């Protein structure tokens, strides 16, 4: 007749690699690992991206002909831009500061165009011969909708000068620019003066700009150049223009309320009308988990990035070593458990209050790795330019260190602390292998099996004391000891 | 008469948590976070910082006549600037890399002016009507005091032609600028001549300016712009200036000894007489603490920044066995014994395994505490409006150690507090298997961390327990006949 | 007669660190710091680097005619220069962008000189009399290799147009120049026209260059400057120039495939001839440990740098528990039995606990090297004095992550150092346990980790304890009768 003393085993082929073991197969374990994504761009914490549609932000904003999407986004938390976007300044040119103003325009509040200068603003110039077949609209010269270019009436181009004062109270950004002719010819024909300039005068902008006339390659079919600029005015400025030709004038601004920042997502997974607090380029994360093993650049509160494609931890025990040989399938009610052997039946009874204890302690270090690192902050990918790569590089060895830095002490983590789980059950079922000991030590042989071969033969209900700790040794003393010598 | 083996309580309050128990009070904690500061701006390591009040570096190095207050300090550590300087540049314009020049001098060892354009090096021009109502002195219309607003003598401006050579074997800066006209009759009024330049050149810089005439809003009265630019001559160059017009030309310059790099401190905060080396915009700190919580835009040697407002490491031992009771009344040590016999009871704690825990307990503090090996850097923010990518790059950069550090520092905690409460219990065990081992069978094991003795021990012998001389065939036969 | 439980112990002096015990002696250990270089620089990935001895990268691209060593290397892996180069430009001026070429030019996979402007292509132009004493060869003025300095013909300049239409298949980088002259008689003596122009034009491309006519500093001789610009030609591209004068004409120009970076290093040390994955300044490393403390500036994929000294994991037993003490005769295994009979003393140790602790602290040590992420490809980066705050910007950054590592490795060794040490010494009490269990009332348990057999055990009466299999029955009343 003997009692033993033992632990939970399932049918889980779960495993989970320790500091010191590898492939130890675990009753139960959770990984921390969010790996699945909905597959879908998604509104960030409530407002809807700004998804230009093979369209750029320059050709959004100068108003290239060929891109019809609604001007009016009013407000957005990240832009979507595809990668190669197809429309984008029709007329061969520049936008300065063109990654700054993406920036700017990453997260908007308030957008609204407004109409800052009228087309009759322009009585001495020409408004409607402003136009190139490089942008094109249903198969005819156009021009960008939102600038003007100003050419010539009866061979003259009399000096402009003009000004607008933001009586607004919200700044605007206004778009200028300058045409590079190609020849002194093409000069005289679309403007009328050789020697031409643009001034351009806020409080905080002094411009000159003076075309380079010169022979350039034809990119789009032109050989010329236009070359935009802007400028935030501020809610009681005024924005000074002079110009003797080569002018795209403003026509069109738009109202500007600045109240955070993003980054320009490059993707072209669908909307999927959806609300999510993470936005990768190839889906959505919903989930308190601390890693994440989908994109690196990734929108909003995200889990933190890693290369691991597991980071299984370890919420139970072994799977069938230690003086308990084994695990019992046969228990069900409980992590660790007894085993009465007597001549009424021979079964499995688990002990809670033990196995309780575990459950939440084991829980509670999950949720404790889990919600310690709610660190999470708002975050962005980036944009750098052709002339920018060191920069870039900073960059890259900025999120590639701290990559390394988190799958590193992520695992060693999920491996150090796996082994403490299972060592910890092994200190929990010895606690209770020596309470059921020096409890009976007279009345039963320690034979080491995990087993007490009980000398006095115990009744099912001696059972439930020794479970208890309710055994009285002077109660079953002399049935053993004849056992006994 | 029996004898008990427990472990130490005390009064406090004190919590900590594990990574498997929460709200665990012990009987001694430790926090290994900073949340005092001083309050005032300290100096940073032996130097005092150049605390510019209500004034920018470009109106106190340019002379703002109404920012020569802090003219003669010889070496600084950090500069302290306002959130919104109020002084700044009088007649509106700008300081070509202004961010560059506010970096270069952050930690200057040595700043002198000197007079390297004597005003007298000027015939032939006017040095007096240089004058504007933006610039005022007294309410009179002045300007900028260590450059010269050179205008016509005479309806003429002839071109001039001036070089300086450095010869002082220290470098200088050295600063001039262009006045931007508005109108065709405001530049001939000034400088008669219509088409002007100034052309600046050393054996590194080759400058070219022309003004910008054209009509701009005002700000500070006058639509017209000054935009300054800045040099460091080495120690046998020479800088050579030509205009025809619309020059600021340099009068005094700088020597500067740049041995080292800090950066603008933006704050208000008092300066006190102290010393340190930790500084924050807030306050100083002098802890030797690993983490703090202060503020994030901290410059010298100094903790890092975590988003906790608690770290409390378990030094102690009140919670977290089959010895599951803790004496109150022990006052003496971390583990102990309990004599209970006919002579008495009474109180003695094991001093051996005492002092062991508490040195150990000791070293792990002292281990996460004295490894960190901070080293010296500034944290300031000196990015422009058309550099947010880079304020970006810096704020994700800043952001994701706060991130690592923050969770790093609170698993730590953690960890270690599970592992300290688990050395605790152990080190009781080991108590009670060396009596039990002397005790084979002379007492009873009763389960609840003590043992019944069944011979009689008197106090002597209760020392024997405690000093490991227990004596088996003393009380053997005696304790064998107490059975049965 | 006895036997015994305990561990091994030899000469080793090799000390290691805890978390709550410092400088504790084991019996073998683990360094996972790598100290030790090769002192050469080597191949990175089986790429040669391209070595500029004594010469910049604007000196080799630019034809120097001192630093002209003609490309032989059609590829490299990164760029080795000196930290103050000799040669450079001989001819004082610039090279627009001249840290991001070397940053584009820092790894290339092929790169091949090509005539693109031939001498041939200026019949109104003198090519033969543009030398200076600035840039010499042999004794005589020379001047760059591969850009042509125009001067006029029959005291006439006429307008240069030009074009060269990319048909390469491969990116074409293009580098010309503009001359600025110091007097309008120098002017007139080189070129004919006063007032010139550089328009240079592709499909990306709109410049124009004036020359910049003042007096500037002596440098090499020259009061002179030479600014040189670069663009790189897309294959199917054409650039066109249009020169009143002071055009350096592009002669030569290179070809460009790029597919990957890698920093330009500055070191003294000379190529060995050996490949690499992580290269230093000051050698190359061979290393698969986590960390290292050689140089901050690496290339390749290198192991983390840190300010620690030494590393030293513990994969050994001595000094760690009260079944203190170490047997230096107990070779042949770490733990195990002492032996002390009539037939005589000796020692055996436990085949199966040793192997499963040297293959636990074997994963230990592998896991903590392992799970390194061997970084990615690295770089220590270039910026110029005007980029002052990038630099402290990379500087934060690679020292923000030297405090993290060194903390985070720091305290994981001492942490793993302690567990591994208490590993050992609950892996011997198992052992004792084991024993006692078939000792029951056998023999005594002595405390000191040893047993006191109440009857007499033999040679193989020990061996049958270490085996496994002693039987009580058979000396049963043995010891009854030697218990009184
Ligand atoms: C653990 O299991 C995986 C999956 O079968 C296997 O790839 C790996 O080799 C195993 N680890 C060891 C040490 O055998
Ligand atoms: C711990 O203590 C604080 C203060 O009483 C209490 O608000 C908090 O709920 C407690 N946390 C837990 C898990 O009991
Ligand atoms: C624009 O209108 C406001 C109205 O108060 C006026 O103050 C201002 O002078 C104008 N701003 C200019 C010319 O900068
Ligand atoms: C400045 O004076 C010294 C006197 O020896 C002279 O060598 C040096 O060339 C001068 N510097 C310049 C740029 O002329
Ligand atoms: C130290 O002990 C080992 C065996 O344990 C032996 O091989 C080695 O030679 C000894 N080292 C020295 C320096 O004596
Ligand atoms: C540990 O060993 C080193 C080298 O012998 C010694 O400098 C140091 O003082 C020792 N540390 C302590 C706490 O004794
Ligand atoms: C260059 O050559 C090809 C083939 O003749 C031609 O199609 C292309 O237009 C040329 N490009 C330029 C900029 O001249």
């Amino acid at each position: 007749d003997q009692i033993c003393i033992g632990y939970h085993a399932n049918n889980s082929t779960e495993q989970v690699d320790t500091i010191m073991e590898k492939n130890v197969t675990v009753t139960h374990a959770q990984d921390i690992l969010e790996k699945t994504h909905n597959g879908k761009l998604c509104d960030l914490n409530g407002v809807k991206p700004l998804i230009l549609k093979d369209c750029s932000v320059a050709g959004w904003l100068l108003g290239n002909p060929m891109c019809d999407e609604f001007i009016r986004v009013p407000e957005w938390s990240y832009i979507v831009e595809r990668a190669n976007p197809a429309n984008d300044l029709c007329y061969p040119g520049s936008l300065n500061d063109y990654e700054e103003l993406k920036h700017l325009l990453s997260r908007i509040n308030h957008f609204e165009k407004i109409l800052i200068i009228p087309k009759s603003s322009w009585p001495n110039h020409e408004t409607s011969l402003g136009v190139s077949a490089a942008c094109p609209y249903q198969g005819a010269p156009s021009f960008f909708r939102n600038v003007v270019w100003l050419i010539k009436k009866n061979d003259a181009y009399p000096t402009i000068k003009i000004s607008y004062n933001n009586t607004n109270r919200e700044d605007l950004l206004i778009l200028w620019g300058i045409h590079h002719s190609n020849n002194a010819e093409e000069q005289t024909n679309l403007y009328k003066n050789p020697t031409t300039y643009i001034s351009v005068g806020t409080s905080t902008l002094n411009q000159r700009l003076v075309p380079k006339i010169a022979t350039r390659s034809q990119v789009n079919g032109q050989r010329g150049r236009m070359d935009f600029f802007w400028t935030i005015l501020k809610p009681d400025d005024a924005i000074h223009f002079e110009s003797n030709g080569n002018f795209i004038a403003p026509e069109y601004a738009y109202k500007i309320v600045k109240k955070g920042d993003s980054t320009i997502m490059k993707s072209g997974v669908e909307y999927g009308h959806c609300n999510t607090k993470c936005q990768t380029p190839v889906g959505a994360i919903n989930s308190s988990m601390p890693f994440h093993n989908i994109h690196p650049l990734t929108i909003g509160e995200c889990p933190k990035y890693v290369k691991s494609n597991k980071l299984v931890l370890a919420t139970g025990l072994r799977n069938s070593a230690g003086f308990i040989e084994g695990g019992w399938q046969g228990m069900v009610d409980g992590w660790y458990g007894y085993h009465h052997s007597n001549e009424q039946g021979s079964g499995y009874a688990a002990d809670k209050e033990s196995t309780q204890k575990a459950i939440d302690g084991v829980t509670n270090k999950v949720n404790s790795i889990i919600d310690k690192m709610n660190t999470q902050f708002e975050a962005v990918g980036r944009e750098f330019n052709n002339l920018e790569r060191r920069i870039e590089n900073l960059n890259k060895k900025m999120e590639d260190g701290f990559l390394d830095v988190w799958t590193y002490n992520a695992e060693l983590l999920v491996l150090m602390e796996n082994e403490r789980t299972l060592d910890f059950h092994d200190s929990n079922v010895k606690n209770l292998y020596d309470k059921v000991r020096l409890q009976l030590r007279d009345n039963a042989k320690e034979l080491g099996n995990g087993c007490f071969e009980f000398y006095h033969k115990c009744d099912n209900e001696c059972m439930e004391s020794v479970r208890n700790g309710t055994y009285d040794y002077p109660q079953y003393s002399e049935e053993a000891r004849l056992k006994r010598e």
